[PDB]
């Protein structure tokens, strides 16, 4: 979609207006860069307590979690050591 | 003390033989370097669920938590965004 989605992102709060076509993979990469997070760690992007798959678009998230455009889509995130 | 303390460290498992005079501040710095953790984050070193003060020595920890030299001193650690 050619639509803009408003959302927030906090560590398991900054606000974002983004293209709804953007994916979890893109956000993780944005976080990776914003916070300077090394490859020594993994980033889970989550809606509530459940991580999201990397191919999910922000629409998919709104559709899956039946977000009613009441406020920004609340996303959370977290880092784990990788191996 | 001129004594060696055996311990483990895992994210909230690697093993360590260390001088008992070493501090939480030193461990945090070791972790910071080992995992390449940027100043964009803070590191809490913990015994169980409670963080430890940076001046604590590994003895202090053994004395405070009444470790009986049954196995290595189990330490945990965790990262939070700073600000």
């Amino acid at each position: 979609d050619d639509e803009i989605i408003s959302l927030s992102i906090e560590f398991f709060k900054r606000y974002l207006r983004c293209p709804a076509a953007m994916t979890v993979m893109h956000l993780r990469k944005f976080l990776r860069s914003k916070m300077d997070i090394p490859n020594t760690f993994q980033i889970d992007v989550m809606y509530e307590e459940e991580p999201l798959k990397d191919y999910y678009t922000l629409m998919d998230i709104a559709y899956i979690y039946t977000w009613r455009r009441n406020g920004p889509l609340p996303l959370k995130y977290r880092v784990r050591p990788t191996c």
